[PDB]
């Protein structure tokens, strides 16, 4: 209840606050009655709640004011509390900001002061930063000291004055400037992840104390530079009310050595007394680095004595440490010894839609064009880093400037004031900057010509279980993961494994079968693991294995001397399988120019189950296959694809791709000829004619003989009587 | 898992890594019985082609 | 050097040979060498560009 959501202020000044009625009787808050608002990181602020109709329940109306008092912002969560015994002031010191008065030289307490408090009754404190009218220009003032402190209630006998130095600009621009962890995006599963691994034993010690677990003595980072480490640690601290406490590994190693130890001591004790904090050390592998390799002793003094105060932390005072490193290799294994930094976590590059909120926050403060679209630029720019993209957009805002050179003039020792304003950065400055900056098969079905019964077969098989995942659960079995393609050469088995990887959208690795078998006694199957491994890693993925006959034989079968290599082969490979059984994702697919010779053990299900045949294709194949061939090439109508297609019954498609090929090459020395011949006559050819292809079939010839084709189908007939059994029907 | 590869009669070629496959199997032998106590190791083979395996072995 | 720099705006740094004074703190093999390198980082993130100061290395 106390928790409320901000909301914008409606009449509200830099004193008062506004409640819901029904959340006032829940509160037991009456009107006139002063409260203590908590913000982020440990701001406080006193004001006078007030009642309105129009304010929602779980929402608090509170003007910009006090927003920037307790560093919140719209839709931020403040927790309201009853302030009792808010006695009235004795004297009160102000000190203005320096960019509020320059130029002002009146007395600051008659025009702003007096008027802003003069019977009021407005409750201040300590720090609060309050806006008043008045003058000439807007002034902010910071309560420096007051009596009693650090509440207190300006009364008409209450002294205010304002002499004294000005507070410093700088100092006030800091604290506005950091906020909360909405400035990082695309890292909320990390953030959560470091929200429960940091906050909630700072702010429960004893949720950790009862049970009898310890909380975390200390949390790593690590990631590529420009991740924004240090950037959400801080975030992540600035959310909770935890103290936060920076350390800069080349401020430590920049002091001399002695020095250093002194400061971190002081540092973590200071820790200590702020409780809850944090201790955020930027760059740990700078101050600790590998102790072995240290040319010094200063360096390894430095680790040992970080050892000696992390064993030291109490962990009753609910106080944590959080480094952030570009390589946890390079840190000490000592610092990150079972008790010491043991919650480890990586940062990885930032995704798409992070990308896109990182563009959007970066460019916030950035006047943008309308028509420039930050979407395009997050795809376009699939593996740059936060700070890449940060660059990136200044890049951006210089060509912008280089492109606003001309109106503007560089000579002037003042720029227009219109032109600057006029000025924004337009996709054209971001396409320019993305040019400057730097950081699945290609083969769809629609390039296969026929074989439409291996299509859908292929679809079945391997693009359906992951389509409905829940039909196969109600079914309860799991998919098959092998295919062995066997037919003659040349008939698009390799393009039938790419199409089917295309369409699934998984990663493709191609392996041929003699690159695997190398000399050595143990490094053929040593290579077979490493390509099972490697299709492990690219899980969900497809592995091909072209000339599955010189890799898989028939073990008893050899006599020579490679015959014990080749079946220590077949067994790796075997039992490798048996091991790809376990993730459904990985899929096998096997092909072979003569399956006779192959193990009946790969034919076993559950390795190679689906055994498909490729045949050469037909007529209405061989018209899809040329067509496709030609979607490249511009073809003249006066060509017909049928007869080129019905002649050659017997020819594979390699044979007719060739022939496209050599057409189409033709075609280009035709027109070259044209060409050449023009310029030469001075001093055409728009498509393919039907000579060049009759001349160009001549040399084509036949690749596949007639005794390939009866192999085929007579292992095919073979596996067809296998399969037997006519219609099998249940008795009755 | 595939016993029958690391485990063979002994003597079937000279090109096995000039006797390495020979040497592995005379490893083997002394690791499964030679002079040590017998601890509660227990050794399961799932072998496909059992003729070729070593007689030792079995 | 950066206090003069910084007291006297707009300000320009050129160090020349910087590579003499700020190499691969893993390839130095001295101390003074890396708490030099160490300072340098520390005044290139010291400085917020509020004076606008500009620092060439050659
Ligand atoms: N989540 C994020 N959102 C927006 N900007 C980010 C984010 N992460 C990193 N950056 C950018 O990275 C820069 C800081 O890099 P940082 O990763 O903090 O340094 P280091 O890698 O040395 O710890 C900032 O200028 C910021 O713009
Ligand atoms: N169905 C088809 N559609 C289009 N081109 C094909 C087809 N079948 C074979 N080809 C052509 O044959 C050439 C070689 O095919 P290849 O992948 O070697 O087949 P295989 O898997 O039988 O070895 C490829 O360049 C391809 O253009």
């Amino acid at each position: 209840p106390n928790r409320l959501i901000v909301d914008e202020a409606i009449n509200e000044d830099n004193s008062v606050v506004s409640l819901s009625q029904p959340k006032m009787d829940e509160l037991q808050l009456f009107r006139g009655d002063t409260v203590l608002l908590k913000g982020k990181k440990r701001r406080e602020a006193v004001c006078i709640v007030l009642s309105d109709d129009t304010c929602s329940d779980e929402k608090i109306r509170m003007n910009r004011v006090v927003r920037n008092n307790l560093r919140v912002r719209l839709g931020d969560v403040i927790s309201i509390q009853p302030c009792p015994d808010v006695k009235y002031g004795k004297r009160i010191h102000v000190l203005p900001i320096d960019d509020t008065v320059e130029g002002i030289t009146g007395n600051l307490f008659e025009v702003y002061l007096k008027p802003y408090f003069l019977e009021a009754y407005r409750p201040i404190r300590k720090g609060d930063i309050f806006l008043v009218r008045g003058g000439m220009r807007a002034v902010e003032f910071k309560v420096v000291e007051t009596d009693p402190s650090p509440y207190c209630i300006v009364a008409p006998d209450t002294v205010i004055h304002c002499e004294g130095e000005p507070i410093k600009r700088e100092d006030e621009e800091e604290s506005l400037n950091e906020v909360g962890y909405d400035d990082i995006g695309g890292c909320r599963k990390q953030l959560a992840q470091i929200k429960e691994m940091v906050e909630l034993p700072l702010r429960h010690p004893a949720l950790f104390k009862e049970i009898g677990v310890k909380p975390p003595r200390g949390i790593l980072l690590y990631g590529p530079p420009g991740t924004g480490k240090t950037l959400i640690a801080r975030a992540v601290a600035n959310e909770t009310g935890a103290f936060f406490f920076l350390i800069n590994g080349p401020e430590i190693m920049s002091k001399l050595a002695g020095e250093s130890e002194s400061n971190l001591r002081k540092a973590f004790e200071e820790a200590e007394k702020n409780a809850p904090a944090i201790i955020f050390i930027d760059e740990l592998d700078a101050i600790a680095p590998k102790r072995e390799k240290t040319h010094g002793e200063v360096e390894r003094r430095i680790v040992s004595q970080l050892l000696t105060l992390m064993d030291g932390l109490k962990q009753r005072a609910h106080v944590i440490v959080m480094a952030a490193t570009n390589r946890p290799n390079s840190i000490d294994p000592a610092l990150r010894r079972f008790g010491r930094f043991d919650r480890e976590v990586d940062i990885g590059i930032p995704d798409a839609t992070g990308r896109l909120e990182i563009l959007q926050i970066h460019t916030k403060n950035m006047k943008l064009a309308d028509d420039v679209d930050l979407e395009q630029v997050a795809n376009e720019t699939h593996g740059h880093v936060g700070a890449d993209l940060a660059a990136l957009c200044s890049e951006a805002a210089l060509q912008a400037i280089r492109k606003k050179m001309d109106l503007i003039d560089l000579e002037d020792e003042t720029i227009d004031a219109e032109v600057m304003n006029s000025l924004a950065v337009t996709m054209d400055d971001f396409r320019w900057a993305l040019s400057q900056s730097n950081p699945v098969p290609q083969v769809t079905w629609e390039d296969i010509g026929g074989l439409e019964d291996v299509k859908r077969e292929l679809q079945e098989l391997v693009q359906y279980p992951v389509e409905h995942p829940d039909k196969f659960l109600k079914f309860g079995m799991t998919p098959s993961k092998g295919v062995l393609f066997y037919g003659p050469p040349g008939c698009g088995k390799t393009l039938l494994a790419k199409a089917i990887a295309n369409e699934c959208q998984a990663n493709f690795i191609s392996i041929k079968g003699p690159e695997l078998l190398t000399m050595w006694f143990g490094e053929s199957e040593a290579n077979v693991r490493e390509i099972f491994d490697k299709a492990r890693q690219a899980a969900p993925c497809v592995l091909f294995f072209d000339q599955l006959d010189s890799i898989a034989k028939a073990r008893g079968g050899n006599i020579g001397d490679g015959g014990g290599a080749a079946d220590r082969v077949i067994n790796q490979i075997l039992t490798e399988m048996d091991g790809m059984s376990t993730k459904k994702n990985v899929f096998i697919i096997g092909a072979t120019n003569r399956p006779d010779i192959i193990d009946p053990a790969i034919l076993r299900p559950g390795r190679l189950d689906q055994l498909i045949y490729i045949p050469l294709p037909d007529e209405k194949s061989r018209v899809a296959i040329l067509k496709a061939n030609l979607r490249k090439s511009p073809v003249a109508k006066d060509v017909d694809l049928e007869f080129l297609a019905k002649m050659t019954n017997g020819f594979s498609g390699a044979d007719l791709t060739e022939i496209c090929q050599r057409a189409c090459k033709l075609a280009i020395r035709e027109s070259i000829e044209s060409e050449i011949r023009r310029e030469r006559e001075r001093q055409p050819v728009p498509e393919i004619r039907r000579d060049h292809f009759e001349e160009a079939m001549r040399f084509a010839r036949r690749s596949v003989s007639d005794n390939d084709i009866r192999k085929y189908e007579m292992f095919a007939q073979t596996l067809q009587q296998s399969r037997g059994f006519g219609s099998f029907r249940f008795p009755s």
